[PDB]
């Protein structure tokens, strides 16, 4: 309902308030969101983006909607600052409940349409855990082709994956939402037992 250039104004401010947390964020000493005391620069930051998307709804979703494209486009780059990662998951999450479920599901869509590989990222999954953004197929089929092309590590980040969804008491996932994975870790084990992430994981295999 804005003109162009008025509209442009909203789009150049949500940019810079973006480009403003990457940078707060990335110099603060603090490493995770909870822990930011009052007052703080990535706070400040964070508080004008909600309330410029607050006065943009009342006119149009599109600024709203922009806005998470954008987010959303920041963390699939795989920033691995922990409080970047949840000052990023924190802000979409925020967007998402301004502009109601239509907007939210388009958002949870649009993660799930991303290749798998893109989440390849234990501090990325981790921020994520807590939010609808997750496809454990996706994220399966994604370590199952690096496992299968014998990529380094991808036995340790399969490992690492499972004590952060799984080994955690209230799970976010089941050992099935990783058939995959654990099929093509298993045939590396069988082919070269001689690795040492795979001593490690036998075991984590044999023991649930
Ligand atoms: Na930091």
């Amino acid at each position: 309902g804005l003109n162009q250039i008025d509209s442009r104004a909203v789009a150049e401010r949500i940019n810079k308030y973006l480009e403003q947390l990457t940078a707060a964020a990335t110099s603060a000493t603090e490493e995770h969101f909870n822990e930011l005391p009052r007052p703080h620069a990535v706070l400040d930051i964070i508080d004008a983006l909600i309330q410029l998307i607050i006065k943009a709804q009342q006119t149009s979703e599109e600024f709203a909607i922009y806005a998470l494209q954008q987010i959303s486009q920041l963390l699939f780059r795989q920033p691995e600052g922990t409080l970047l990662l949840e000052s990023l998951v924190h802000v979409l999450e925020t967007i998402r409940k301004i502009a109601g479920p239509q907007v939210s599901e388009q958002v949870r869509q649009l993660f799930h349409q991303q290749p798998g590989h893109l989440f390849l990222s234990l501090s990325l999954i981790a921020a994520l855990l807590g939010t609808d953004l997750l496809d454990w197929k996706n994220i399966d089929m994604a370590m199952a082709k690096a496992l299968e092309q014998r990529k380094e590590g991808s036995i340790d980040f399969l490992e690492q994956l499972m004590d952060l969804v799984l080994l955690n008491d209230t799970p976010l996932a089941l050992f099935t939402d990783f058939v995959r994975s654990l099929e093509a870790a298993w045939a590396w084990i069988v082919e070269d037992p001689d690795l040492p992430a795979a001593q490690r994981f036998k075991a984590k295999v044999r023991a649930q």
